[PDB]
């Protein structure tokens, strides 16, 4: 049985050892160390070779990465981009803001602010607040100018070439169009990583589709085909892992997909929600076990924390140390 | 300036005076009192008489529901339909007290499943392994037997068959709201929220309607009877036009997530809601939309700068029935 | 097994029935109904007559009421006053602010404000913020004028009459001095309900003792005797119940006292804390069971909510309906 | 204006660059970066040379500790001493990097008990009944065998005997801080926070020192050896004078409760702290002092209006070691 003991700074600042010490520090530091172990187990399983019996290359473990939209507003956008760039995860799930703001960041930046800035004076200057971040309205003007010709082409392809659009197919197209290596969705489509977002209309992309539909009516986004697509990613996996940042639709959609295989083998939740309100967001991993979304023999972990603090540290201690195994 | 003073139980127990005293008790009790005031302001504006032409509003919004002097959007996370708040919401919809509903997929399907089989009380700490081994699914401190979903399957599959047939031969272009209206008509049960919503021409928006058991069933059904399409674009047009052609709007939002953003973003299209009450347990510090204060929404234009929005930081299962008791339920004589 | 079902407003607004329906509404409404049941069980046990074998009158169950200081800033001060006035609880525990602000409210009121008011402009006008409440600085001036002559007498009594002051003895004296039926501590001392507050110096009372000690040095407040006094309240009880609003010292001090009898028989927590940070505040009742602070056979309840919303409703459904049993 | 940008792992893993990138990552990562800046400002001011007279400051504050150019108050809730943050705090005290400690009683006693027996890792969900039946006590996801407290009893009772004897025949008037200094000297172990605090003349305030196991032991001891008195009034004088006669003050407060208010209220006596960092998981909505934002303290005069205080909303077991790594631990050459 393992003793509580924190990092001793009389050793100097040995960063790897400082991070390794979270495991024996207690409370959420210990859960962070457990999450490192769960993700490294996902990775080790993924890198094992496939048996006989056992367009994206299939691996020995399929990793679903989910994140709420605000994390793409944050600099965790870079963290996610890196993982997608190097084919370290296999399926992305995010809400609509998490798609559009990645693209918009290729046209204009987001800025630091404070949570307490007052909306009246912000609105008067055309500045929109996302937590302690700030997005000028002009950013969305630029998005409009960029996106509208693409909506024109998608409608034409729908009506003259038989294309049946879904959120994931639109997201791949937008990633191809943005054509920018800073963009998560550019790498996702380049690497054949599907992106699911069933409420893709809930955001600025929706605004633009809405306005567009009055000059160029008839665009259809079907969510049924995308439900088949995400569920089959789980059903035909040798192994699955879930890494879920935040809650809401993203968290349920990944977990429910994995119910179709009688549960994920590995699971890490990082979120700030709590169970007491009965929310899905705040449900503990053990709630998911009752449904079959996480296997009974799994050892899932939740870290109760803002992912903007934890996720880059998690990546540093897991994926980033196995980078070579993921290249060329 | 208003003094802090709690209810004095030397008066005995008058529950109305007790709830009214929330306003001067402080902290979230005070915000509850402010929320009562904001909702009563919405209702008061809604009940003012109107004079507008019936044909152009139906053409612009593509809806059969008459305009009133204030359009009220009610949103709730799915789990509140698992709870007994389902009865609270059903009452409001039954009496045409709100005008637009927004909920995630679970908030649709579990209202229907409750007409087939009940949900039970449990505890948050019940272990998943033993529950799974007995076919019991946990929702917070509630429990749903798996057999409930089997009954749901049997009820729903013939309806999905008809929907595909209507799509392919009668030109129907399904969306979530149109499906939700049809499911409410089929369930044909006065305990159901969506039975009343469709009967009263109250639309229900749920853009991620595949994220739950209804999705499971659509998925399974599609391998027996392929082809169903659910378009979210037309439903975006429908919700936004409800805000655009409103004379006045109020937002009452229980919980966060999709529901909260979808209602607020629709109201951006009219440069902001006139009244807004949030009841949710989220906090701002994580940058989340769920946890964003009303004043964040003001920066975007989702809430008018001149509005007096209120957030109550609390579990809505505690607060929403009390809020309805002090607002809509006092005005039911006007609502008929 | 009990079905989920909310109050049906087609019945009209039947307030008692609306409150009774919280039990079957789920999430924290259900925990509220459970708390009503636990408190009513405390009360029923307290009102049972004492056996042969089995200055405050001893009853069949000793109820400890704890609350954080801010709840006395709130209007829950009236709720607590009522219970103390009618001898419905037996021991009070609160932090220092929870003593002084009760007294100050007899000299000048507290006002409603908002959480977002900015401290600079408040400080410039001599207005102090407590959450969404406001206390003018003048309130504390009035407190100073009222309190200083009492500190003079306590020192004199210490040095010439052998008095050994403790927090609970000072609180009883201050309640006698305030001589005002709106005050919690007036009723507490009148009804021989002891009040424990081991960090009594942490607040305005401390400020005043601090300043006083420079003109009239030597006042001693011993916390050891007060530890014996609260622990013996638990040790020699036939039965104990704990009703704890908020966390911190108050929650631990009551629970630790009841460890000395191998645990409380009944327990209700109402607080907004969560367990994930390892805090005592956020510890669930079942953590206390591991120490022996709550008996293994007890059925404790936590309601996760702001007590300013819940506690008056709890009192309405429990103590207030048994008022007759507590009088004359 | 500063752009949002996360650390780019195409650079490889440079942990310093990774922590520095917190500042531009947003949400609480940004507040962490601001907290690093505030603490480094405190340290920088502390290390400025001073010229003040040694005798009058010792007379006014009744302390042997020399004044520096900034007095840093470090507060932490008890559970952080249960955690491995105990080692973080011990390092700071060992090297005289902070000037005043404030903690609740558990934060005193468990530092001493850890020199006698360890605390172990467990899980939050372990059931109390089975733990109680095996003499294991739960602290969050940590576990303390009851035997740890038996060892504590045996170590402490002879010390309590000496304290009573010194009170009754050598005129000693015990207070919490004076007791804590004596316990640190007796534990005589370089792993102990309070061993280092007393050796370096860093006072420790804990006005409710009876609320925990030390209280249990004082209680039991008093029926064998009556008479110990612990006065909190003189300790109020001692902490307040540390603020009053400071040239500059900074507050670093982990958690809420007594600790947070006691430090901030001491700093009111000088019309406010110059620097302040809160790290805690509390929220404002419940009116709590724990959850009060720094700007509430500004309204009282506890934080100067010209200061730039920062709160990081997070479990300090995650954040405090990183904060120390980026601040105090980089400056240890100056601190010798
Ligand atoms: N919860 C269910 O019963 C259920 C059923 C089937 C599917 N799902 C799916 O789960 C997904 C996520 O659900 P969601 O985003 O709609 O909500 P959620 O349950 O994830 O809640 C989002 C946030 O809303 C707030 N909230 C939740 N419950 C609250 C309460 N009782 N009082 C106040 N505030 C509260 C909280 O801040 C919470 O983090 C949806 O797509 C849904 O279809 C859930
Ligand atoms: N930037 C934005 O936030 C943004 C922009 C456009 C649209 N939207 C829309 O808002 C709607 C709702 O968003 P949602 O459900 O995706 O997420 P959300 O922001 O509401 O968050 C849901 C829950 O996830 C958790 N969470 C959030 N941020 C976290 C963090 N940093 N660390 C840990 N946990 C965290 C919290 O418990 C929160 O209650 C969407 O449909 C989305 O498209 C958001
Ligand atoms: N916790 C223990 O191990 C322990 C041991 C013996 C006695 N006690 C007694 O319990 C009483 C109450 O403890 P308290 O008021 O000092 O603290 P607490 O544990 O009650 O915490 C108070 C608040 O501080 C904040 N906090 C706690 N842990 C945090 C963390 N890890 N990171 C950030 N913020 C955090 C939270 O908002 C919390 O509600 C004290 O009198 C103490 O002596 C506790
Ligand atoms: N008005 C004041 O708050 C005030 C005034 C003077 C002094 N002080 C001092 O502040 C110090 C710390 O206060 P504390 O530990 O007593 O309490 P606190 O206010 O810090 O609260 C401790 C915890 O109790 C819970 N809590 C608080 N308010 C709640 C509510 N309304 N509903 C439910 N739960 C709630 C929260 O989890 C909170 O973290 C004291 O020693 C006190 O004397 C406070």
């Amino acid at each position: 049985s393992t003793q509580v003991r924190g990092y001793d700074f009389n050793r100097g600042v040995n960063y790897r050892a400082l991070l390794e010490a979270f495991g024996t520090t207690g409370f959420q530091a210990t859960n962070f160390g457990r999450a490192v172990q769960q993700v490294n187990a996902m990775i080790e399983k993924k890198l094992e070779p496939l048996s006989q019996d056992e367009r994206r290359p299939l691996t020995s473990c399929t990793i679903f990465l989910g994140y709420t939209s605000n994390l793409i507003s944050s600099g965790i956008r870079e963290t996610i981009r890196y993982l997608v760039q190097h084919n370290m995860v296999d399926v992305l799930v995010t809400t609509a803001g998490g798609v559009e703001e990645d693209l918009i960041k290729c046209l204009a930046p987001t800025y630091l602010g404070e949570f307490s800035l007052r909306g009246k004076e912000l609105r008067e200057n055309g500045i929109n607040r996302i937590g302690n971040l700030l997005v000028p309205s002009e950013n969305y003007c630029k998005f409009e100018d960029w996106l509208m010709p693409i909506l024109d082409q998608m409608v034409m392809e729908q009506n003259t070439e038989g294309v049946k659009w879904t959120p994931s197919k639109m997201i791949a197209r937008l990633g191809k169009e943005i054509n920018n290596p800073e963009s998560v969705y550019y790498w996702a489509q380049k690497n054949h990583i599907p992106v699911f977002s069933p409420a893709l209309t809930d955001g600025s992309l929706g605004d633009m589709i809405f306005f567009h539909s009055y000059k160029n009516p008839g665009l259809v986004l079907d969510i049924v085909e995308d439900l088949r697509l995400i569920n089959t990613q789980a059903i035909f996996a040798k192994c699955t892992g879930m890494i879920i940042l935040g809650g809401g639709v993203v968290k349920h959609h990944i977990a429910n997909a994995n119910l179709m295989r009688n549960g994920a083998d590995y699971a890490v939740y990082i979120n700030t929600a709590q169970e007491f309100d009965g929310s899905d967001s705040g449900a503990r991993p053990d709630e998911a076990v009752s449904w079959g979304k996480i296997r009974v023999d799994a050892q899932p972990v939740k870290v109760y924390a803002d992912a903007s603090l934890v996720f880059p540290l998690l990546v540093a201690e897991t994926f980033a140390q196995k980078m070579d195994a993921f290249m060329h």
